[PDB]
């Protein structure tokens, strides 16, 4: 019988939007001189200071979609095994965490909260932590014997779970309204596949919760395997825009798997170290081996992301060799496309991955290439295994000025003022930036086309100056035109790029093919590409 039900308690709701209190409702925590010193960061890459004086029951914004608030789902469900990781984490930012989960959970389905501790030196961790969970039934404490690690800390509490499925989440979280049952009911359909919420952002200056920009995005990843989020494709995006709804990647540290699921594709490869590398084992795991991978739109937990890493990592360790475990394994070919921009990969040990391989196999899966073309069929148009041929690259010299596009290397956001060509042949001395590179991507970036930075030409209005803002891979702000007309058209602005010929600062205002301040040279080209995108 599928009876289902509301899960929703209208109750807590009704008193969470009653409560009252500073960072209630998410709102961000009124700041002053004494929360902004740089102690407040040095125990865990967030403010300490501003977590200690929120309420650790704070409440948080439904922003979820419209439609979640009208789901239901079965009545009857499987309970689950939420761990809980954490190394030398706060005090407060911890207990924020279970609280969340105790009192936003419904107790029936939740079978225990275990905590497992990689070997923490903090001591509120250890007697404090402990007689304060003690009066929490559910809440259970686990120690490893010595530095395990993320990846082997969530395998002791895998291996130790009694609930139907395990649930995952970083120490740092808090879990938002009716989060828990749109996942255990999707597993509960499918049992092979691995749910994730969808990931909110707690500030780590005000703690202000929000969700991440773009919101629901299908996880990827660059050739040099960093989470990305790409966009859903139109003809993935669900009718209900609340619907479940794929992924080829998880960000990491929030998700569900029905626990005989896990170890069937058995958990983590115990060689991975202290961070990195499980998400792209796992995902490709669930995919390549029969399971799939969803990111639930209406279950939303925040996550506090880091300004800086705190604690420390032991001698020879890096995520290199985490990645190339992982890379060996499951990338086949692709893995190559990895040590063609970082070589040092190539003679690099990635230990004993024998027992490893003989999982994938005992496992019959899909090939790689598999993976890429029907699942992460869409991350190559943002990260291509191989990048196409540049348009145009060199020094940027204005007809009008005579002089050259530079920038004193103000990787921030210091406008391209204009300065007097090097051309190579220029002393150090007064950091001279000249090289630029006008991308595949329609962007132009500093740097040589092979070594690009991650900073393009964002422009505002059509007057404003040209900035070094960061890159993201969307012709927005950061969409230019080079014509024969010699101008960089900037279509989101209707603007073209100009330059005071009093020597001044470059900025944007009205196109002129006739104008010299708004002519540009570029050192070297390839037409065939500058023929490209100019045309309708
Ligand atoms: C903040 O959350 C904690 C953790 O749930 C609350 O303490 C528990 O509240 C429930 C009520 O649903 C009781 O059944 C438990 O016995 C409480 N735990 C213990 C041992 O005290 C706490 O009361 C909440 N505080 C606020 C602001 O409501
Ligand atoms: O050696 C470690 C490092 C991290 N953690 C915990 O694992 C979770 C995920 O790590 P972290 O938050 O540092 O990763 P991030 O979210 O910043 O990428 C957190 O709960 C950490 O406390 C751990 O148990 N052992
Ligand atoms: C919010 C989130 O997912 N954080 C995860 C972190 O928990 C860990 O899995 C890391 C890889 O070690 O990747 C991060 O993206
Ligand atoms: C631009 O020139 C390069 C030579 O480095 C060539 O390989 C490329 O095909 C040209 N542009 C395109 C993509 O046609
Ligand atoms: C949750 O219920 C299942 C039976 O459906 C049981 O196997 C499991 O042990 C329960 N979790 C708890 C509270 O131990
Ligand atoms: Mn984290």
């Amino acid at each position: 019988g599928q009876k289902l039900k509301d899960w929703h308690d209208k109750e807590a709701i009704r008193r969470d939007a009653q409560r009252v209190g500073n960072g209630e409702q998410g709102r961000p925590y009124p700041m002053t001189d004494a929360e902004r010193v740089d102690q407040a960061y040095r125990e865990n890459g967030f403010n300490i200071y501003v977590s200690d004086k929120i309420s650790l029951n704070r409440s948080l914004p439904d922003i979820r979609h419209p439609n979640c608030n009208s789901k239901r789902y079965l009545e009857t469900l499987p309970n689950t095994s939420i761990i809980i990781p954490f190394h030398n984490e706060g005090w407060s930012s911890l207990l924020r965490t279970v609280h969340s989960v105790l009192n936003r959970s419904p107790p029936e389905l939740v079978a225990e909260i275990v905590l497992v501790d990689d070997f923490s030196d903090r001591e509120h961790l250890k007697k404090p932590l402990e007689d304060y969970m003690a009066l929490f039934p559910s809440v259970r404490i686990l120690r490893t014997k010595k530095r395990e690690g993320l990846i082997r800390t969530r395998m002791l509490g895998a291996s130790v779970a009694t609930g139907d499925v395990i649930t995952f989440l970083d120490s740092h979280c808090e879990a938002n309204v009716n989060w828990l049952p749109p996942l255990l009911d999707r597993i509960a359909r499918n049992r092979k596949t691995i749910v994730c919420p969808m990931i909110d952002v707690i500030d780590h200056d005000d703690f202000r919760y929000e969700t991440q920009a773009g919101d629901a995005m299908r996880g990827a990843f660059d050739w040099e395997m960093y989470y990305k989020r790409i966009p859903i494709p139109p003809e993935l995006q669900k009718a209900d825009p609340s619907d479940p709804f794929e992924s080829p990647v998880m960000a990491g540290g929030l998700f569900a798997v029905d626990r005989k699921w896990f170890w069937e594709l058995g958990g983590y490869d115990p060689g991975l170290e202290i961070w990195g590398g499980e998400q792209y084992e796992i995902s490709f795991k669930v995919w390549m081996c029969g399971g799939r991978m969803e990111d639930i739109p209406c279950s939303r937990v925040g996550h506090i992301y880091r300004k800086y890493v705190p604690y420390k990592v032991p001698a020879g360790v890096s995520l290199a060799r985490n990645l190339k475990r992982v890379a060996e394994v499951w990338m086949d070919e692709y893995a190559e496309y990895i040590y063609q921009r970082r070589p040092e990969y190539r003679h690099l040990s990635a230990g004993d991955v024998a027992v490893q391989k003989k999982l994938r196999s005992s496992l019959n899966c899909k090939s790689f290439k598999w993976f890429m073309t029907k699942i992460a069929w869409d991350l190559p148009k943002f990260y291509p295994p191989v990048e196409p041929p540049a348009a145009a690259w060199g020094e940027i010299r204005n007809v009008g000025t005579g002089l050259c596009a530079d920038t004193k290397h103000g990787a921030l956001g210091s406008p391209l003022r204009l300065e007097g060509c090097v051309r190579g042949r220029g002393e150090a001395a007064w950091n001279n930036m000249q090289v630029f590179t006008f991308t595949w991507r329609e962007d132009i970036r500093p740097g040589d086309p092979q070594h690009t930075k991650k900073f393009c030409f964002d422009a505002i209005s059509h007057t404003s100056p040209v900035t070094l803002y960061d890159c993201h891979s969307m012709k927005g702000n950061q969409l230019w035109k080079y014509r024969k007309d010699k101008t960089l058209y900037h279509p989101v602005s209707g603007s073209c790029m100009d330059c005071s010929e009093s020597d001044h600062r470059i900025f944007m205002n009205t196109c002129n093919p006739s104008s010299l301040t708004q002519q540009w040279l570029f050192e070297h080209t390839n037409s065939t590409v500058l023929e490209k995108f100019n045309r309708n």
